[PDB]
């Protein structure tokens, strides 16, 4: 009676970037550290600067795809694997809901900060590249747009 | 509180339609791809224009019926298996609750929309045609009715 | 916890009935259908046309029942198989929760409808007879008493 | 008042539940004395425990019964006769009345202890088995319905 | 202290329809058993769905006819003799009131149901046939009336 | 009109005693002269002493006791039989009701003054001794109960 | 207090009855183990269920009484000497005040549960039987009276 | 004020006669009965008509008197030593006050009801007459007075 | 409080004049007979007059002497033992507390009046003189002081 | 949200106790029935009367301990293994949440009632003694406790 | 002492446990010293930390126990006797209340803090083991109860 | 509550110190006079200037200690014996309470003046040294504690 | 009207300290029991005093790490595997949420006491050293900063 029908919304004054990142082939047992990369959109220095709140990472499967798969985000990491030990959500396709919802672990980060970031991929069988795709989430600062005109006339 | 003994009800204006359809044999690992027919008191122009809300999708499979099934609703694809790398909600059998519900994927759609976006049905096993059951509620505005006689008595 | 602790309550003018019924032997991948038999106090004619509102169904295993058992409550089913693939719930053994909760399914009709209903019951293996016993949960319009003596002082 | 086109009201709380009995030969000027026995729906424990207001026991005899009848509720005597010594109230059929209104003689006992009390009934002449049925009409409590489904869902 | 100069007046809404039958000659000890007959009035459709409320019976007799005279009205009997064991009022011409008030026997029914009931009659004498008249008042909803003309200026 | 269900109750202030007397045999015609013994709570000089209101007395008999039984309070009188000329009011097992209600005769005054008075009690015809028990029911002033305990802790 | 000129008044809805119980006669350091027997007036079912508040139990003695008396009031003991060492308290006649006020070892207790307990008595020497009376007083709920006469008149 | 040394005092419209009468010899564990005579001013009709409230009474002994001596006030005993089995009050020499206060005992008595009375006195060793004087006090409803002088004056 | 920790205080207008007198050799069972002697200050004629109030006698004894001491103040006696048993007040050394408060014995009395009193010293073996000392508190009314000097300054 | 960052708290006037048992050997597919055992501070009569609200059992199992777990509380059964087919819930290790929430199953009834039902336990593979501690927690009316010293002072 | 008919209540917040310990054998003008052992209920940690307001002792003696017994708690002393000479009370059975009330004592001590301090229990003369039970009454901070279930559900 | 659960309160302003003295061997019939040691913290000149109110003498004996003790506070004497018939109150072993209150005794004095003062006590027989503690209380205005630091800063 | 997109927030004045343990090998089925250890900032002596509320702990294991984890938090155990039959909360990698939230296992304790628990860890099969890292997280009360700095200037 409040989270079944309806979705979960943005707080006052930030909007929701939503955007994904197909997958590298990726051997059994590996784990793979694919980056972020702003939209184009979001790539401005005025934007890169718009502070973050949640971050949403969910995983989309071929149907196919066998085996366990695992994501997440953190910050650039010595060992690949080591990232799931301190990760604050996992996204897990073992799981009734295959999503991490990192509720503060950016809240306060701006975006580009998020360039830093990696998001790291586990397999425990061998799976194809384009197999999986990464969708990533993140509610930010709304941007802001022009109000006025180029003053030509004087 | 403690309890769901309540449906999701519909938002003023709207209701919910709700209609089926069958599905045809299908082989291990393959995704046929079905595609949504209004039903008939829909059909008509004026109808075809109501919009709609949220969209609900699930299954009804033999006991029998082994293996895991996955389903979802998205637009006419290149590739049936991508579908479920896109679509914002899938069915799938092998989870607690086989249903997918889309809050807002087609909200602001229209009825008539939902003609050219399609149903891929997904299972790991062989499966007899018949076997499974797609159900289909779409929460829509309300269809009008005719309020006034002809004019005869002039 | 805080998951509940409190039972779902009837609604104004409404009571609940509870009764049950013992299987009879069932082969692997067979589908029983058990027929509805309301409680002697409800037989009446008077009775038998009090209005249902929910309709709640449990089973009770012996903890030795091994398989995947299966139950719903349906119309009479040309096919016991295809209740399933109609039905608007079904406990499932394999669920956490191993229950089945009609909402709206028969709110309207009256008791003695449920006569003409069916409670259809699968089990992946063989199953001894009274290994399970279903348990049927009616809330209906509350029965009237008699409120005056016979007249007989005249 | 100007008369009586009303019957007598059950106190709040209270319903009334009524049920006959069939009577036995019974010769001249003797005394049988037949027991009370609960309906059936009453016969719970929880209800052998729901307290007695007012208690109406009145006779229907074949128009042909002749001689003189009458009838009484008291605790099992020694002496069958003597229970029309002490009983509160009689019911005679050669008077207006023929019924016998125990207004508090069992107000506060529970049904159950009926189960102990008897129905002392006696003939001036020779009747025939069956000639005469004995209504009782016991106003008691009003039984409790179950509001809560079994807490299933978790 | 009140009064005895008023009769018992119809309840709100409810009008009384009274209509007599005259007996067929009866042998001592005998039980005719006459059937109702609704008036012309309310046999129609619309009418014998009004519902009744109470009912009362009285007989009007020769001066001469000696004897006891008792009547009831009571559901169809395999045992004409043993409508008067169950009946909730009787009519006996040996009482100070030679009536049957039925104050909630019918209550609810409606007119027609009164014609699968029947009138029983017994006569401790032999005695001649129209010599006892049955009368019948039924209080029922009162029938409604047209309150438009058919639509003719048009 | 309802309310026939109600007994008399006692006014304010006052409570009421009951208790019973068995008769002695009785022959023919005769008339036996029992006195009036109040129950040992009442004996005590406190009590003696405590206000009367109105006084009921009625009879309970063998069913088979055959002729007719007259009864009534009065003070001593010269010849029993004289009794019922002054009573004002006499229990009489040939009316409708079997009792007799002094509504002001012995209003005023007192229990004890109750020892001074007698029950005449008439039969037509022979009856065995124990056979009649005369109920006698007084509504006086409720007696008072001690408040405080001994002072011995002084 | 403020002099000692006054009693213990019982609490409100609440009044004493007193009563008293001969000794038997009582052999040098013996304790008899007389019990408690409710006075008539409170042996009925209806007074057995009135609550108790305190108890007071005091002592009366022949003034040639020699040599040192004890008693008071508890539950059954395996060893009557023993009931001194639990007994909340107990009446010395070698003390100034000879009496046990049981304050709050009773209260709640009902009449009836007081024929449970029991009332040893000590003697340090010989003493005859009747020597020694035992008074008891009980504060308790106030007994309820009849307010209805027998509905003799219909 | 406060205090610790103050009399005990007359309720309203009362006040307290007082009044002594000495001894009679009395011999080793003999139980001496005077009798209670109240002083001139008291036995006229218009006051032994007086209520009694309170009554005290104490003892005042020779130094010399030895032994212990008892005393109270009860009604007219059969058995003298008795009288100390059923008063609610003696005074004892032996005790830190010597005095007997009958709160209740004689409360709503009249003077007079005092007459039959008595006053039973105990002594443990033979004792001189004289040698005990026995004070009286009685609180009582204080005697009116003349307010009219005789009406001489017509 | 009162009477715990604090003294009882005089009352409003009154003070309290303490004083002592030293015992005389007293043989035993003997009763000396001393009289009371005013203080100088309260020897004048304008002290003479002052109204008593409460008059309170305590005794103070030595260690070492043995036996029972008693004394009073009352009138003077034609026998000094007599004393004892009119004295409305007795100081015992037996008791606990060893003093005689009179409260109202010679409230109204002047002191003077004092003077025509006596101290009756009783002992119950041989006692030395001086060995007992009298305290004796009187509460009168306190006496008035000069506000004036001598109207000597014209 | 509140979330399960609390746990479900008791009602109003009630409190919680909560003690464990532990299991004894039990061999596959067997299933043992331990009885409750109130806590020592529970065991009282006085306690043994309090009011149930809900109950809650759940298990703690030896990380080792393999296989499948049951466990319920119901009636005494004919039929060990039957108790899972009746229980209103049981704990199932192999579910999400190994516990059962008894939610009115005992509501009404009493502790001590408690004593009367057992914990059935059942385990699909042979485990050792004290492997599986059963964990009980009752909701109930709060135990009462004493505000009064003995009435010891006087 | 200062109320009787009330016994001295616990202040705001506290409650009173009470519990007894009994004797081991002593002889005469011995000294014996046993310990305090709170009640299990109160030998949690939680507990043993609740503040302790009054403590009284009292003595339950065999009626036969001759002699004088002194009882005092204080804390462990080198010489037992000494014990008695700087308790702040003692129980003594001499006198006419045999109890010891510690007001302040213990007031802001713990429970466990009692388990430091020791009961000293005297006897003039020898003393059979059983024959004294000492019953301590301790008034304390009210323990709290447990409010919440065990978060089962998460 | 009632005055026996509660201790006597210092006057405001005002606080209580105690401290006790042990006696010195005793002779039978001698009396010691120990004097009085101010503690430490009120030998100082501020302190020795301190007002006294009320003053409490207790003893503490040896529960063997035989005879009669007697103690008392009064100033230095000629004849110690003569300390016990002035002293306005006295502790004395063979009394209920075994205390001394100077309620006025010293009040107004000062501590120091209570240097000059002296205990004298009594003993019946020969007492060893140490088996009487002499416990002193003496309520004074509360000394007065310096608010200020010394100036140091200047 | 969303769902889970917050995370539980800490109480009013409380605050959430977290902090992770490396695990040391561990062979199949074994139990390691490491210690808690405060962070620095919070092992100062005025912070182990801080109370605690809720403890919450997780794990993050290697995405290779096979088998099954178990982990917990309870009090020092004569047995590890134990541990898991009475810890209030256990985190199981096999479940949907692998984490152990103590609700009220330790609220009321303080930092420190968290010194005397352990955490026990299971496993399954063989695990490397430093493959699991327990998180843990105690909201506890918010430790107090220093608002004033050294008063050097004099």
């Amino acid at each position: 009676a409040a989270g079944q029908g309806k979705a979960i919304k943005a707080i006052a004054g930030y909007s929701i970037s939503k955007w994904e990142a197909s997958s590298d082939a990726i051997t059994a047992k590996a784990t793979n550290a694919m980056s972020i990369t702003l939209p184009h959109e979001l790539s401005s220095e005025k934007n890169k600067e718009l502070k973050v709140g949640r971050v949403l990472l969910w995983l989309g499967l071929l149907p196919s795809v066998a085996g366990r798969i695992k994501a997440c985000v953190a910050e650039k990491q010595a060992q690949a694997e080591a990232a799931f030990q301190v990760a604050l959500a996992v996204a897990d396709s073992s799981k009734e809901v295959v999503a991490a919802m990192y509720t503060d672990a950016f809240r306060g980060a701006t975006l580009g900060d998020l360039l830093n970031l990696q998001i790291y991929l586990y397999a425990s069988e061998a799976v194809p590249a384009k197999a999986v795709v990464v969708h990533l989430e993140v509610e930010h600062v709304r941007p802001t747009f022009d109000d006025f005109f180029t003053p030509v006339y004087r």
